[PDB]
């Protein structure tokens, strides 16, 4: 009765929506994504993903192997479009690798690194919904957010049954034949088994977030595109070998939008060749015990001219309009910085809050800030 | 206290064995071994592996997967080397592969299937206790036989665990660099992930073997050499990465004969290419249901007269003086087929038992036969 009528709502709420986006009154987050940069290689064409986010109230993930006690703002850039989704009203999950951080992921301590992570992804969830309530979104009882551990699956799910799922659909050749485990296999190392297992894990994540949450999304750093096509495979096998008859009603896909689909957002370097998020030697990390609000300030304040506006769309919620107005301004003078105060503004604000914000912007108008 | 004095006891008798083998009033199994032809490739040196089955009381094992309803005749071969170590006093098993039939074997209706085969396999070694009597084999507490389903860690055991234990040891390179691994990906189909992890899941049903039993030997079929290779590998890192102290008192090697070790049997066939226990387009079943006593005995009784010996050999427990003179009778008339209706005798005896044995031998010295 009650989640069903809620239910029914969102869906007709979602509907509206969808006709709204079809007639041009309301932008499809697809195009959103694209309008802002965060779209660098796609698994399922634009076209399927516009379409499926038009017309369906999809879930979507990142996943984080908790490899150390803080993120840091490299990390920021693939949660960004999945914050975007949740403004929207999607269902957006984080997950946290606690099982999969103990294999690693091979492409190119560990307890309180995931109760730091958790921690540190509650924290900033709540800096999402406050930014949310300022930039204007509605409620909407359908939204969702959430994170979730794959500690919760891996614990103890049985070798077997991901074996007869998925192990006979997934040829090794593919896996084989892609640049990562060609790379570290011929320069560098070899590949440990447990490397080479680690995309089907990942991909047994998606189907776990797809039985459990309907997540038909998965949004990757840069470097995940090959674990994305391995775990949609792994997905797709699994749906497909369902032995239930009752449960394939629900997980075995009967129409083309029932698929996944997942994307990788850009590679972000300056003109000089730094990793975006890394200042000389050290990561800028989200942890203030880390990095003092100041320093991580100081790291947008010092962004270059040519790089600003994109960093702006990618890391701020900022309607494109207000960027707009922004780099009309700082092109008056470059040397005030304005566009580079206002995206360590806006990045201090949804990591550390309004205030500290504040504080760090008067210390960097200081007439010496370092 | 009591089970304790027995195993004292029994390793007090080992060790008298041990030093009448030394000082050559007892031949070494391993040496038997090598005298009737067992051998074919070794994973572990000989001396390694005639060491110890020297001085310890090991464990050992076969492997099959329940394919099909029935064994066959080629089943018996590694099986019979097996079958002697019991009859000398060592601790043997057969093991089912019951999950693992279900990704199959590379190398190169499934619930009856276990069914069948663990009362076959039942069948059989009472039949070797059988015949452990009648060659003259005295009582032992120690020696001990059993049949194992590796179902029994299957069904639970999780793909972490044996990805922490194991995944991080094995290089995917050697799996890899293999010539099965090779064949099948380039001549023929492609290897699924399923295929490919196969061999690990043998090497950790060697590691549960070992770690439950006592087992360190694995005898192979003909074709298993790579998969006992990796298996030793298996085993070797799951030994090592134990994390309980107290469990690495018994399970992790302290000295050289700690170690576990293989062989291989030899790839039977006749002058004109057939493959062992094939009789035209059908194998030749253990099941009487499927081959009938006389077809089995027949089977046997056919063999070549160039073959024969080595067939007494492998597939029966004749001392090699009986065997001698089996042959020396052979040969005064070879069409009479002495040594090949001593081989058929044997193996009946063996599979259908002494009396469907002897009204076999009626049947095919009728004057008629097929
Ligand atoms: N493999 C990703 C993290 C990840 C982990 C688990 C997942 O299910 C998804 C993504 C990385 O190292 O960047
Ligand atoms: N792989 C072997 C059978 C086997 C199965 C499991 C084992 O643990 C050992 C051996 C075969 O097909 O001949």
């Amino acid at each position: 009765p009650k989640y069903t009528a809620k239910i029914n709502e969102a869906e007709e709420n979602w509907q509206a929506r969808a006709e709204a986006i079809k007639k041009g009154k309301k932008q499809n987050t697809w195009d959103l994504f694209e309008e802002r940069g965060y779209v660098k290689d796609t698994a399922g064409t634009k076209e399927h993903i516009a379409e499926l986010m038009r017309t369906r109230r999809i879930g979507a993930y990142v996943g984080i192997d908790p490899t150390a006690p803080s993120l840091h703002v490299g990390h920021l850039l693939p949660l960004m479009p999945l914050f975007w989704m949740y403004l929207e009203g999607y269902k957006a999950f984080t997950l946290i690798g606690g099982s999969t951080a103990k294999i690693g992921d091979p492409t190119g301590d560990a307890t309180m690194n995931m109760t730091k992570i958790h921690y540190q992804l509650k924290k900033l969830w709540e800096n999402v919904d406050t930014q949310m309530r300022a930039r204007g979104y509605e409620a909407d009882w359908a939204r969702k957010r959430g994170i979730v551990n794959n500690n919760h699956w891996w614990n103890k799910q049985p070798m077997l049954e991901v074996l007869r799922r998925v192990g006979h659909a997934l040829r090794i050749g593919p896996m084989l034949s892609r640049d990562t485990v060609k790379n570290k296999m011929t320069q560098g190392d070899g590949v440990s088994f447990a490397e080479f297992t680690y995309p089907i894990m990942q991909g047994w994540d998606w189907f776990e977030l797809f039985y459990q949450q309907g997540v038909q999304m998965q949004i990757g750093g840069s470097d995940q595109y090959g674990n994305i096509i391995s775990g949609l495979e792994v997905v797709k096998a699994a749906r497909e070998s369902e032995p239930d008859p009752q449960e394939r009603k629900y997980v075995t896909p009967k129409t083309a939008l029932d698929e996944c689909v997942g994307f990788t957002v850009p590679l972000l370097t300056d003109s000089s060749g730094a990793k975006f998020g890394k200042s000389a030697g050290n990561a800028i990390w989200l942890d203030p015990y880390q990095t003092s609000v100041f320093d991580f300030y100081g790291y947008f304040v010092r962004r270059s001219d040519q790089e600003v506006e994109n960093l702006l769309k990618l890391f701020t919620f900022m309607p494109i309009s207000e960027i707009t107005k922004t780099m009309e301004e700082h092109i008056k003078d470059p040397s005030k910085r304005v566009a580079q105060h206002t995206l360590a503004r806006e990045v201090v604000t949804l990591v550390h809050g309004k205030q500290e914000a504040s504080a760090a912007e008067d210390q960097h108008r200081m007439m010496y800030t370092g």
